[PDB]
């Protein structure tokens, strides 16, 4: 096929499953279950892809856990697939290895960390209810638009200080980086996302407020002043993480209770069940996958990895791995042992998560107390997307408003 790169002299003719992580053939089955061909019967731990240039994947939560550990021979460096974004990405400090990751981490820690969601609270529950009580009567909602979108989109743009009008550029990029539509490489969406924070950035160093950019554009990077580059490189990731991640996971946690009355119907016996049922829903519908790139040959769980390969370690798939958790595909909110890496694994474990956690367990508990019974609309055939972070396209909801609760 014209879409797969010529197989490399080192890399073995038997472990080739030329896996398209920007469409793969069984997507129609579910985005998660589409990957977890990866995980079939017959299919090694590490295997070759000719697609998107050709890269190894790490199939089990074993090996995506321990190259994520390694840094020294899977580097941040160039973490996305294809190779041209990877070179690209310059994020930080997400395109960063420890040691030198460290300073801007702790940086970016204190701008979206556990103090900062616990003051956004109020906040985050208050637009979780505006947003459901204004849905509620309608009996019907297209879920992707009018919630997954700007829910947690409007809490980012509060906490970054930034009008909510620009959301629709600024997703519009984040998106071309996640999930490219053909219409701008990594680089150029990047770049635009980059021109829009350099006068903000600017503007915001000269007169600071208490926002997220403008304590990233003023602060400092283990006792020295950070720079304009370093700001814009940061706060470009702060966008992308608040723009199209949470959103993403939403649609897929509310289309599985529109389809499971039961597990609706657990939650609402037991509203304590909740915070449990959010990290259940985290581990079945994961869906970040990015990688790493090795810094010199390496033999790794027998396979001869070369400087220079890149290698997609997908957080996705270790919670679904049958070896981490049995029956990977069923979801148990009792589940004793939730093993997972949705949040990433090593030096680099997402930042935002308890932002997100937040935000799933308001909506669960929010939504679930004023529209308990709801369905997808009759015939809906619902489509997911895959890439770097997955989602779904559209997520059409019904019910019927006499069931609702006005709280
Ligand atoms: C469902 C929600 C989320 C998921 C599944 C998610 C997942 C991840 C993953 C897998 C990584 C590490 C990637 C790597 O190792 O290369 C990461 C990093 C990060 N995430 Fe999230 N994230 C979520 C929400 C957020 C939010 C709301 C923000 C806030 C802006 C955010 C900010 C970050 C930052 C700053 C990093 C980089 C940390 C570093 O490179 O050291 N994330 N996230
Ligand atoms: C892989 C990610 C989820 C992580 C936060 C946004 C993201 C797309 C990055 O570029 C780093
Ligand atoms: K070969
Ligand atoms: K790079």
């Amino acid at each position: 096929n014209a879409n797969l790169a010529p197989l490399p002299p080192h890399v073995p003719e038997h472990l080739v499953f030329d896996f398209d992580m920007y469409n793969p053939s069984n997507l129609s089955a579910g985005v998660q279950e589409a990957w977890a061909v990866l995980q079939e019967s017959n299919v090694p731990d590490l295997v070759w892809t000719r697609c998107n240039g050709g890269h190894w994947i790490a199939t089990r939560g074993q090996l995506i856990r321990e190259a994520y550990e390694d840094y020294r021979h899977f580097s941040s460096e160039c973490p996305f697939i294809p190779r041209e974004a990877g070179e690209a990405y310059d994020f930080i400090p997400t395109s960063m290895d420890p040691p030198e990751q460290r300073q801007f981490r702790a940086l970016a820690n204190q701008v979206v960390g556990m103090p900062v969601v616990d003051k956004l609270e109020n906040r985050i529950q208050e637009l979780a209810c505006s947003l459901i009580e204004s849905l509620r009567p309608q009996g019907q909602c297209n879920f992707t638009e009018d919630y997954a979108e700007p829910f947690p989109i409007r809490i980012f743009m509060l906490l970054a200080g930034l009008p909510e009008e620009d959301i629709p550029h600024l997703k519009y990029l984040t998106d071309q980086m996640t999930r490219p539509d053909g219409s701008m490489t990594f680089a150029e969406a990047k770049e635009a996302l980059y021109d829009y924070l350099i006068p903000i950035i600017e503007q915001r160093r000269q007169k600071p407020g208490t926002d997220a950019i403008s304590i990233v554009a003023n602060g400092q990077v283990n006792g020295r002043p950070i720079t304009s580059d370093e700001a814009k490189r940061m706060c470009g990731l702060l966008l992308v993480g608040g723009l199209d991640t949470v959103v993403n996971f939403l649609s897929f946690s509310m289309e599985f209770l529109a389809k499971s009355p039961e597990h609706r119907q657990e939650l609402i016996e037991r509203p304590e069940r909740i915070p449990a049922a959010c990290e259940e829903l985290l581990r079945r519908f994961s869906l970040v996958a990015d990688g790493r790139i090795l810094t010199s040959d390496y033999e790794f769980h027998g396979v001869q990895l070369k400087k220079g390969d890149q290698i997609l370690l997908p957080q996705m798939l270790s919670g679904l791995d049958e070896r981490e958790n049995a029956a990977p595909m069923h979801v148990d909110f009792s589940r004793q042992k939730v093993s997972h890496t949705t949040f990433g694994h090593g030096s680099h474990l997402c930042l935002g998560q308890h932002l997100a956690r937040r935000e799933i367990i308001v909506t669960l508990k929010e939504w679930l107390t004023r529209i308990p019974d709801f369905s997808i609309a009759p015939g809906a055939q619902i489509q997911h997307k895959s890439g770097i972070v997955s989602g779904v396209q559209a997520l059409p909801l019904v019910w019927d408003p006499a069931t609702t609760k006005a709280v």
